[PDB]
């Protein structure tokens, strides 16, 4: 897709701060830009929309390629339309704005430049950030994650995108997205099946893969950690169903571990860890800090800190193995208990080397679920299961909440705020910042 200015495009600042094994932290200035799909997507010569509701123009689209020529991206009012604002190194995310139409979410990426994102090496660094999710209930995910992006949006692998970067293009994730608009300089009109509940999406032919690492997958009931191979470590186009990921009918049939090795406190047995109200050791209605540290062995270990307090990742015992560090053994121990082989059929911890290796850019969302209600995050999964069955139980919520048209009814104040990013070499995030 080509970029338009019918509307334009300024990417709200957003600072952070880069810290050195000497003991210091320096202030780095970026912005935030939303992905490509809350666009406006139009012809190149009118204000004609290329996508409207949940259907493309079958003129102007009448096949990928003629599409990606006619149409481009335009411009977005981050507040305004899409309830996204910053301030100072403060960002935060309205769950449902509305304007001229109905906005739910949003997914940013840290940019390094206006027309470039920020590529971070995580592998022997550590990652820190402060964040509020006590407006986030059943249902709801503010997540916080790294995806082995292009730093140009895919604009030197694909001619036929000039929006790049600067309009958000360029995703992917352990998914292999289909849901994307524009894949590969492409429309993804060609086999788009528009979605039974949402008015705004579809499925299209062709996904978006890469490898992924969920720092940060929560709300005020439940909170995960994981990480996602592929054997292919950055952005790959996926044909069809061999995508796998949840826009496909088999969710194992393709290059990415949609699943991946989870580390969920609840889920893993202590129930009393984290969640709303003082009876947890983190109380969700009060800000806390979480910081991942991403050693050379391939490891992550994670430790948080609310009210001065530092608190490492809870100790869990799952088959043969116990501790508080996300390894191989428990990553295999996981399989062998709760069940499913995609991490290590797609090379477990070894293969994700690879992605931290090298760089990845940085995610935040907030979203709601149309395909499993938030349910895996948050309930008992699948609903048929019980208490009995090992790791079935993630959370509190009812295995009847998440429905998205009903949360967006009755929580459209919901909100998420990141704060306070710091990244560095593992020890160095703590100390003060410059
Ligand atoms: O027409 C002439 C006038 O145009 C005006 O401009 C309009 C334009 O016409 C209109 O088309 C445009 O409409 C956009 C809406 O403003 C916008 O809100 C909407 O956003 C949708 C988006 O369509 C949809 O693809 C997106 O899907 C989400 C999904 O909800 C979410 O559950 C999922 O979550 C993932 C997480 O993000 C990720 O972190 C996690 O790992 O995985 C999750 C599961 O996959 O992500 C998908 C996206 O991948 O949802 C959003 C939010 O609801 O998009 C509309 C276009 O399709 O608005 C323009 C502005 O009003 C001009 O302004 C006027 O001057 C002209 O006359
Ligand atoms: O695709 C949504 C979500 O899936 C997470 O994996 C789930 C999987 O959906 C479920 O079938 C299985 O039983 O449990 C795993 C772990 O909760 C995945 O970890 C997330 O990253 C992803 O957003
Ligand atoms: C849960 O984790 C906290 C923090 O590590 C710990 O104090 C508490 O004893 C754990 N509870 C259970 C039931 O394991
Ligand atoms: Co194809
Ligand atoms: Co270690």
């Amino acid at each position: 897709q080509s970029a338009c200015t019918l509307q334009s495009e300024t990417h709200p600042p957003l600072t952070w701060q880069k810290c050195s094994s000497g003991g210091t932290c320096t202030q780095q200035t970026g912005s935030v830009v939303i992905d490509a799909n809350w666009r406006w997507t139009h012809a190149t010569n009118s204000s004609t929309n290329c996508y409207d509701g949940n259907t493309w123009s079958s003129t102007l689209c009448p096949d990928n390629e003629t599409c990606a020529k006619n149409c481009c991206l335009d411009g977005a009012a981050y507040a305004s339309t899409y309830g996204v604002t910053t301030s100072g190194n403060s960002l935060s995310i309205d769950f449902v704005t509305q304007s001229a139409q109905k906005n739910v979410g949003a997914r940013l990426y840290l940019m390094a430049s206006d027309t470039t994102y920020q590529e971070f090496t995580l592998l022997g660094n550590e990652f820190s950030f402060d964040v509020d999710v006590s407006q986030l209930p059943c249902g709801l995910n503010g997540a916080l994650y790294f995806v082995s992006m292009d730093a140009d949006g895919g604009v030197s692998k694909y001619p036929t995108n000039t929006a790049g970067a600067k309009y958000g293009t360029g995703y992917c994730d352990s998914q292999c997205p289909r849901d994307l608009k524009f894949i590969n300089g492409q429309a993804n009109v060609e086999g788009w099946e528009p979605s039974s509940n949402n008015a705004n999406t579809g499925i299209g032919g062709h996904g978006s893969c890469c490898s992924e690492m969920d720092i940060w997958q929560a709300n005020s009931i439940s909170e995960a950690l994981t990480p996602h191979p592929c054997t292919t470590v950055g952005q790959e186009i996926c044909e069809g169903d061999g995508c796998g990921g949840t826009y496909s009918d088999n969710r194992y049939g393709g290059t990415c571990d949609p699943d991946g090795c989870d580390w969920n406190p609840y889920r893993l047995g202590n129930t009393s860890f984290y969640g709303p109200g003082s009876s947890f050791t983190l109380d969700t209605t009060k800000k806390l800090t979480v910081v991942t540290q991403f050693e050379t062995s391939g490891a992550i270990n994670r430790y948080y800190v609310q009210n001065g307090v530092t608190f490492q990742q809870p100790n869990a015992e799952l088959g043969s193995y116990s501790g508080n560090e996300l390894n191989d053994d428990y990553c295999t121990a996981e399989e062998a208990e709760f069940g499913g082989s995609s991490f290590s059929d797609k090379g477990g911890l070894t293969q994700f080397k690879k992605a931290t290796s090298g760089g990845m850019v940085l995610v935040m969302s907030l979203w709601d679920d149309y395909y499993a209600n938030m349910l895996w995050l948050d309930s008992t999964y699948p609903t048929n299961e019980t208490s009995s069955t090992p790791g079935a139980v993630r959370g509190s919520c009812s295995t009847s909440s998440g429905v998205p048209a009903q949360v967006e009814s009755q929580s459209p104040n919901a909100k998420v705020t990141f704060s306070n990013i710091k990244f560095g070499p593992i020890g160095s995030t703590g100390n003060p910042s410059g």
